[PDB]
């Protein structure tokens, strides 16, 4: 019925001057006085209105507009946060010795990574035991790259396009198996996919939920669609070629009943295991892929109609390879 | 020098009758008086040495106590958290609709996990797509299993051992490469492994760094060993078996410096990726791994010898498949 909200674990506060700082921002007016028991208060769970009856004591609407800024700046939250916040309060943790000039500067950037590839572990004795260089490895791993540029012109095959996919998906046999390791065998990922128009032969544009049981594409949302402006910069032009748009969500009712919080830790590297098992399909396939870091997966996660227990983890840019 | 501490991030506290509450725990005598000021101090930062000036003032040895108990509780940390304590706190926000007594009853958890399996999306609509189960995958994937019984006499010859580990090795070839994908990269993961006596053909008992670019395992630790005691129940026979055992290590030097935060969130991933890549080689090699999602990595550290910029993510057990 009413939403309920809870103090994100993510943020941490501290009194100023000024007023409350609240992670990275410092905010003003009644809400100096509601602490310290506001912070005590919205960790058990609470209501707007039951914020209200016990914090408002004067301006009704100046209080609907403190708490209204506190959902808009991610104070309060309804679930579980999404992994950028959840991750977020270790850089506070982190001693950083390099300089901040990597990230504006590709000559300092190109000096730091040729730097960590060449990196040693400090407490390294003086005995090596080489190995054999020689042995041979499968094709689809040694040859597979980040595409970035596709044919956006020949439409992936329905075939590709299922063969891709039945990576994902079950096999009934003596017992539900997949082609990849799960935790517990609960495969909390649930699998969506964009994809572009015209695009992948048999498949209208669209949002869809693969379901592994039937390997089947269920339509969720043929309204919406992804643009480049839900795309970092430097991923535009790689999203404006592919074909579609594989999305990887973790489905916390699948997981966290049996593992709590370590299932959602788990499906982290789940998506790693689903992504590096797709990309060596794609391989055999001559599909070409890329991860995406990062995207507004605040417009995904609404295009793809998520619930609380739902969260978007990892993102992947598909299509046939040039030539 | 002095070691510096920070306020965990996955630590929110409350006041109580009996004291303060700050985790899981309640917490008496001095520190009562030391709050609220003890936490906006703690986030800043701060020696041993500065929080007794800051707030012994009485029994210096009645104050050492409670800051012993706030390390041994971590409620004051060196670094970046590990994985577990990340994500601890999403408990809190995940309401769970079903009985705790899926963990407790193989048959609540049988039916949990078949009721997960044939989850669906709530927001599907009334369109499919079926896609072709024809298409033909590799047997390197689809045979992959999770093997947890090992030939404990074979030792791994060194060629199938040395060939499996190049899977993460180096490729120099007008840019270095490797056969995974990677945020940036950077490669942040660094690769431990522990061997056991006898084993491994042409490899002493011990704990070793892989090199990814020489292609070579550097002694780090011959003095400790792993026991079955630092695995959960359910693996220790899991371990007892398994001829080696892998650990996947984040180093944060390689890639908060770039990426802050979300570069921890990506070495998760990429944790997955390896696996899966190692997990991949090793059925070409009929060489049988298992994950293990927990173990007391707090002791595996401390054998690895690590440093307060790198954390274990993963862990997996390997060897050879019986018959
Ligand atoms: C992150 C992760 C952690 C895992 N941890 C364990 C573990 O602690 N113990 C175990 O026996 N298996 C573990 N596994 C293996 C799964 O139980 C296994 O993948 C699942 O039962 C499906 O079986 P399959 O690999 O044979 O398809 C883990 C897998 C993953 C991906
Ligand atoms: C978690 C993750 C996120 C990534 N994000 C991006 C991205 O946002 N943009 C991009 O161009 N490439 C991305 N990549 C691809 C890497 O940049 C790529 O794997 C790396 O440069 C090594 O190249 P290779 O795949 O050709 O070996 C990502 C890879 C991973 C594992």
């Amino acid at each position: 019925g009413e939403q309920i909200f809870y103090w994100s674990p993510a943020k941490h506060w501290r009194m100023s001057d000024e007023g409350v700082v609240i992670g990275e921002s410092t905010y003003t007016g009644m809400i100096l006085e509601w602490f310290p028991e506001f912070y005590f208060f919205a960790q058990t769970g609470v209501t707007i209105n039951r914020l209200l009856e016990r914090f408002s004591s004067g301006s009704e609407k100046e209080a609907n507009e403190i708490l209204e800024l506190l959902i808009q700046d991610r104070v309060l939250v309804e679930g579980i946060l999404p992994p950028r916040e959840v991750f977020s309060p270790q850089e506070g943790l982190f001693v950083n010795p390099y300089s901040e000039q990597i990230r504006y500067s590709k000559e300092a950037l190109d000096y730091y990574v040729s730097e960590q590839l060449n990196r040693t572990h400090a407490a390294c004795r003086s005995t090596k035991i080489q190995l054999e260089t020689s042995g041979a490895l499968p094709d689809i791993i040694q040859k597979r790259r980040s595409c970035r540029r596709f044919d956006m012109k020949t439409p992936v095959s329905f075939a590709t396009f299922s063969n891709l996919l039945s990576s994902l998906k079950q096999r009934k046999e003596d017992k539900i198996l997949y082609n990849y390791a799960s935790a517990g065998g609960l495969y909390p990922i649930d699998v969506f996919v964009y994809v572009k128009p015209r695009r992948v032969e048999g498949v209208k544009a669209g949002f869809y939920y693969f379901n592994p049981a039937d390997h089947s594409l269920v339509l969720v949302n043929n309204i919406d669609q992804v643009i480049k402006d839900d795309h970092e910069l430097i991923n535009q032009d790689i999203f404006a070629q592919s074909a579609f748009s594989v999305y990887l969500v973790y489905n916390a009712r699948a997981s966290m009943p049996k593992y709590g919080a370590a299932g959602y830790f788990y499906a982290c590297i789940e998506a790693g295991i689903i992504t590096a098992t797709l990309n060596m399909v794609a391989e055999d396939l001559n599909v070409g892929l890329c991860s995406i870091g990062h995207m507004n997966f605040e417009e995904i996660q609404t295009f793809l109609k998520l619930e609380d227990h739902q969260v978007i983890l990892h993102a992947i840019e598909g299509g046939l390879k040039i030539d």
